[PDB]
């Protein structure tokens, strides 16, 4: 679950 959370966190960061 932390692995998944981090993946998505990165996606948002990279969006900008």
């Amino acid at each position: 679950l932390a692995a998944a959370a981090a993946a998505l966190a990165a996606a948002l960061a990279q969006a900008l």
